[PDB]
């Protein structure tokens, strides 16, 4: 999986690093993908960057975006939305409320590893 | 710009048309760009794939995601949030308070058109 | 690396399957990443979803976004776009001066794999 956070500029290095890990502890728990899998990018964006009811704000974040090759079921996916999402307003210290998850699920064929499509590989 | 835009399923492509005009027209008004560099993506999800507080709603979109070559002022970003927004609710029948802009800002370096660089093109 | 490319809808498997073994290359030949840790996630997307100038439109597309870890220089951030928009131009049979790239460099202290930093793992 890869994951893509958009979160406000002002966290430490070691908040960071634990939002990484979290997140990381949240997805292999909630599908089952190998903690090596996981690969995560933090967006951090001015507050003149982030629109809430046409307004910049830091409370439109966190969005976290996670991206999966297709295959998972609705209780894996909604499982997963409930982990990052309980992480995220954990350790970034805001609430459950304000977080946002949206899932992409990507075909076998449309996946790429190395130069080969994940159906190539078996996934 | 290249806005990235998260809706839930279902609208028609009469909608979708309507959208990709407003947000395009929202866009050039804001930050003053030509209306042929304006890209709309929309990408549909599930109702399964979108989160709001932890829990599986459509009512967590829309998200608009804008890609902009660096250089806009913080007025125009503040613009540009408000054009967005207004016209994504407008369009899509939505609260405004439900909507969300973040935009993100490339380095004329890190930014291509036809191959070659936005810097290495004036930009 | 990881490449988000957005492209029409209803290209075949095979041509699929080409494009990613083209922009593994491409990504390869530009800033000397192992081909094995180049990852790919094709997003199709109906001509319904897809505006330029306001109207629905392939030529919208393709648009691609690389996320890279920090640290590429500019002059191999500038190849990489000459790389990746030379293959895209070239699989999907589309003109060169059609092709986006849009790279973003994330700090290593904003990247994560397999639950540890990229900083942490000395990168």
């Amino acid at each position: 999986p890869t994951l893509e956070v958009y979160l406000p500029q002002g966290h430490s290095d070691e908040r960071k690093a634990s939002l990484i890990d979290g997140l990381t502890r949240a997805t292999v728990d909630a599908i089952g993908a190998p903690a090596e899998s996981v690969r995560i990018l933090l967006t951090e964006l001015p507050v003149s960057n982030i629109g809430l009811g046409g307004k910049p704000t830091p409370a439109a974040l966190p969005v976290i975006i996670a991206i999966l090759i297709a295959g998972r079921t609705e209780a894996q996916k909604e499982a997963l939305i409930a982990h990052l999402s309980e992480t995220s307003a954990s350790v970034l210290d805001v609430s459950l409320q304000s977080t946002r998850v949206m899932i992409k699920d990507i075909p076998n064929t449309d996946f790429g590893l190395g130069g080969k499509t994940a159906r190539a590989l078996g996934r």
